[PDB]
């Protein structure tokens, strides 16, 4: 009945499901003799779970994956571990296509876990998912036949790619240029999920390459930039932010990344109007620290002022239709992130930021509070970046308003962070 309730357990009852999983593991470990009653009971329960899954309502299906997580990674079994590998792999391969979102991660991480559970069949299975992934990713511009796989199969394929990457980098090490070739051309998709998890898989592949240190890695470090430029030349709505999604992960520079992206952002500041930039604004604010990680022109003093110019329309309203501000928390997130990455980029100009802080903190509504929930964290990053020189600015009219507010964990955390940073006001 515990596992039955795990199947008929609602999505806010995940803690109860985990507690029941721990109880099931404890009851299984309570057995002290060698027998097969528990094995046959588990097999019959798995069979009835597979019969009673409901993929249309996304219910009574995560119980099977919970049973998989119970039957794996719980004990160094010489019988329970290697005999169930193929069975659970077949179960997950059945469950992958006939399931909706929020289940692909929970199906792929278990497959990655059972790639190396102590058994004897790893490489053949891994090559099987590699073949499935490349078959799914084989897409042609003319006579489109893999367009139906773009609904759910590609995201699941990239999640399995991540599982192989973080569970066995050696097996996926030959499959690197294949992934680059299979993601460069069909990078544009229907939704953001495939692009995002493709970028995450590319970052995992970059980590694998860095750990392996292969001979002549420039053939990868320049070809990725060439593919980025090819995607940027397509200058469509998807391709504007797809290139930034690819550029999300980088650690070494040998190409004009510090030249081909500033003008890209300055030409793609807004989409259509000043409010339809929702998809790309978060990516831009995330890659601005990535752009600042190499050269904000601190000594040249030619890009810090351009960064300052970039924020003027964000200092005020962002729409002429209803006079709203949807990106005003994200914009402070961006300035705090670039402060924490490079303090010297904003150490020239902060009095305008303090004026914006005072304007925001003059009055507080629910919207002001939900937008100031990260303001304190950004201010703490900026204060840590400025260091002991942040003395005249911390004078008055700021900490009194900061304490004139309902208490939050972020509030106490940022107060103690600035306390340990500057030993001026304790």
């Amino acid at each position: 009945n515990l596992i039955f309730d795990k199947l008929k357990s609602d999505v806010p009852q995940e803690r109860a499901s985990g507690a029941n999983e721990l109880s099931t593991t404890l009851t299984s470990l309570a057995r002290e003799v060698s027998a097969e009653q528990f094995q046959r009971f588990s097999n019959s329960l798995n069979n009835k779970i597979f019969e009673l899954i409901h993929g249309f309502t996304s219910s009574e299906k995560i119980g099977g994956i919970l049973a998989v997580d119970t039957l794996i990674s719980f004990y160094l079994s010489t019988e329970e571990l290697p005999n169930q590998t193929s069975r659970l792999a077949n179960y997950l391969r059945v469950l992958i296509p006939s399931s909706d979102i929020e289940v692909m991660r929970l199906a792929a991480n278990t497959l990655g876990r059972l790639t190396v559970p102590g058994g004897t069949l790893t490489s053949d299975f891994v090559e099987f998912e590699v073949r499935t992934c490349i078959d799914w990713l084989t897409l042609t511009a003319d006579n489109n036949s893999s367009s139906s796989k773009l609904e759910y199969r590609r995201h699941a394929a990239l999640l399995i790619i991540k599982a192989l990457a973080d569970n066995s980098p050696y097996l996926l090490y030959p499959y690197v240029n294949s992934i680059l070739d299979n993601i460069w051309v069909p990078l544009r998709d229907a939704k953001l999920i495939i692009r995002l998890d493709a970028a995450v898989a590319l970052g995992k592949c970059l980590t694998i390459i860095q750990d392996r240190d292969p001979a002549l890695g420039k053939q990868w470090f320049q070809r990725l930039f060439q593919g980025c430029t090819h995607g940027l030349s397509l200058n469509t709505n998807d391709s504007v932010h797809a290139t930034l999604l690819v550029f999300r992960e980088l650690l070494s520079l040998k190409a004009p990344y510090l030249r081909d992206k500033y003008d890209d952002i300055y030409k793609s500041t807004m989409k259509y109007k000043e409010y339809k930039f929702d998809v790309i604004r978060r990516e831009v604010y995330a890659i601005l620290p990535l752009l600042a990680a190499f050269d904000p022109a601190i000594f040249t003093k030619k890009y810090l002022d351009r960064i300052m110019v970039h924020y003027l329309r964000y200092l005020k309203n962002i729409d002429m239709n209803a006079a709203n501000n949807s990106d005003k928390p994200f914009i402070l997130v961006s300035i705090g992130d670039i402060a924490f990455e490079v303090g010297s980029s904003i150490s020239p100009y902060m009095t305008l930021i303090l004026d914006n802080i005072r304007e925001g903190l003059r009055t507080k509504f629910k919207v002001r509070k939900q937008f100031e929930k990260d303001l304190f964290y950004c201010i703490g990053k900026l204060a840590c970046a400025l260091g002991p020189a942040f003395a005249k600015h911390l004078n008055k009219d700021l900490l009194n308003l900061m304490l004139n507010c309902p208490m939050s964990d972020h509030m106490q955390e940022t107060l103690m962070i600035l306390n340990e940073k500057i030993p001026s006001l304790e």
